[PDB]
Formats: C-alpha cells, sequence, structure tokens
C-alpha cells in the first residue's frame, strides 16, 4: 500500500490541480508532497515507455526529474480506483513565492534577480527534457529558505515541447500571452517569455500587470513601483505583443539587467536568513 510507506500530513492546498498534502516517507522520514489528482478531472493522457495509460502529468514529470533540483522530482506514483496519488520531494522549509511576495512586497531588485535566473534555469531545464510547463507563476514556484534554491512544481497544465502551434490552453489566464487571448492559438516558448515577464513583474512590483482581457491585448505596462530602467526594458520585452518580437532565452539571460547573478546559498544568506 501507500498509507504504509508514507505517513500523510496537514493538506498543504488544493484547487484545479487536485489536492496536494505534506508527508513523511516512513523509511527514511523524507519530506515528501502527496499530490491526488481525480481520475475524472484529467483530459491530458499519457503513455508510458512501458506501455501504461498514465496522466500526461505523469509523463511530463519523469522526463524532467533527473538531477537538476531547479523542478520538482517525482519519486513515486500509485494509481486508485477514482484518482492517481503522486509522491514528490518537499523541500523544508520552504515557501511558494506567491505568499513570498505577499508578506515581503514587492523584491529588491538582487533578490529578484536571483530568483528570476534560476526560474529561467529551471524552464530551459524543462525545454530541453522536451517538456512544456504552461503555467509558469509565482504560485508555482517553491523557494528553499535554507538553500536559496526555487523549485518550479506543478505540470498538470504541461504538454510534450513542439514546435507547432497549441491551440489548447488550461494555464492560468492572467499570465496567459495576446495570442492566446485573441486567436485561441500560441506557440510554446514565445508564450513561456510572455508568462515569464508577468513573473518578474510580478516580482518587482508584488502584483501581475493585467487583469483583464482587453489589458493583455493593449499590453501596456505601468510601473507601480520604483524599478530600474534595465528591468523595465526587459520586462517590456518578454511582454511583447507580437511573440516575435520576444527575446529568447538567451536573450533574456544575455540582458544587461541579468548580469552578476547571486549564487543560491549568496542569495539566502543576504535576503532569507531571518
Ligand atoms: O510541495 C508542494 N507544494 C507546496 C509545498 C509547501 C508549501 F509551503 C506550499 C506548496 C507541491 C508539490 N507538487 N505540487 C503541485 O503539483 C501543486 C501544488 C499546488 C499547491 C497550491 N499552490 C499551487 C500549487 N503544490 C505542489
Amino acid at each position: 500500500p501507500l498509507e504504509s510507506q508514507y505517513q500523510v500530513g496537514p493538506l498543504l492546498g488544493s484547487g484545479g490541480f487536485g489536492s496536494v498534502y505534506s508527508g513523511i516517507r516512513v523509511s527514511d522520514n523524507l519530506p515528501v508532497a502527496i499530490k491526488h489528482v481525480e481520475k475524472d478531472r484529467i483530459s491530458d493522457w499519457g503513455e508510458l515507455p512501458n506501455g501504461t495509460r498514465v496522466p500526461m502529468e505523469v509523463v511530463l514529470l519523469k522526463k524532467v526529474s533527473s538531477g537538476f533540483s531547479g523542478v520538482i522530482r517525482l519519486l513515486d506514483w500509485f494509481e486508485r480506483p477514482d484518482s492517481f496519488v503522486l509522491i514528490l520531494e518537499r523541500p523544508e522549509p520552504v515557501q511558494d513565492l506567491f505568499d513570498f511576495i505577499t508578506e515581503r512586497g514587492a523584491l529588491q531588485e538582487e533578490l529578484a534577480r536571483s530568483f528570476f535566473w534560476q526560474v529561467l534555469e529551471a524552464v530551459r531545464h524543462c525545454h530541453n527534457c522536451g517538456v512544456l510547463h504552461r503555467d509558469i507563476k509565482d504560485e508555482n514556484i517553491l523557494i528553499d529558505l535554507n538553500r536559496g534554491e526555487l523549485k518550479l512544481i506543478d505540470f498538470g497544465s504541461g504538454a510534450l515541447l513542439k514546435d507547432t502551434v497549441y491551440t489548447d490552453f488550461d494555464g492560468t489566464r492572467v499570465y496567459s500571452p495576446p495570442e492566446w487571448i485573441r486567436y485561441h492559438r500560441y506557440h510554446g516558448r514565445s508564450a513561456a517569455v510572455w508568462s515569464l515577464g508577468i513573473l518578474l513583474y510580478d516580482m518587482v512590483c508584488g502584483d501581475i500587470p493585467f487583469e483583464h482581457d482587453e489589458e493583455i491585448i493593449r499590453g501596456q505596462v505601468f510601473f507601480r513601483q520604483r524599478v530600474s530602467s534595465e528591468c523595465q526594458h526587459l520586462i517590456r520585452w518578454c511582454l511583447a505583443l507580437r511573440p516575435s518580437d520576444r527575446p529568447t532565452f538567451e536573450e533574456i539571460q544575455n540582458h544587461p539587467w541579468m548580469q552578476d547573478v547571486l549564487l543560491p546559498q549568496e542569495t539566502a544568506e543576504i535576503h532569507l536568513h531571518s
């Protein structure tokens, strides 16, 4: 059973993704997250190498879950009558980025730079493994408060990466690009970059830039907090209306605002240890 291998703790959250609990692996006291996803709520189905019908989320996690710690790793999974249960690694202590920004307000740019860089490395990792996340946002990023390391979670809206158009989307609308809003189509990397622009704005301003469809389509960015000119430029570049006008990942990481990033541990020591 899975009830014998894991001791279940408190509910960490629930929503469109399902219900996720804190847990402990009994054999070694490893901290885990236990994620329950209802079968009736799964639309994207995938196939395992051994030829098993499994949620796409599981396929994506396995493609991504090796070694590099910028993405939360899938440790095991189980099928139940009406659901799947995923066992995931859990950092401790940890706080998600949404809560972190909520508590602290807009982040100092040195901190925003470190966090954003780490998110970029994680997304680049996903793309390298042939996985598109499709729901990059503050709630789907965990902060390891001791090591200053960020982790990307929740691949339940994700897809295999491809070079042709996507015409389906079930991620977070306020992070979705104007081409999705207007035409119900987008390409993976350029849509990802748009969401990264929303994420970076959120980090340095303490809130997302657009609320309504018409604001997304107009794409006019206003800064409500003092933000450096280099940072404003990078944000407005990621949020270009035309997907082809958006930077590549290489271009983002070579942008002047992105230079001299702190190491994760330096980041924790300066900004998180308290
Ligand atoms: O460890 C997880 N979440 C978590 C852990 C500690 C904490 F302090 C806040 C959230 C986790 C692992 N996978 N996964 C998911 O696939 C989805 C969610 C949702 C939790 C609610 N916010 C959106 C993501 N959380 C997780």
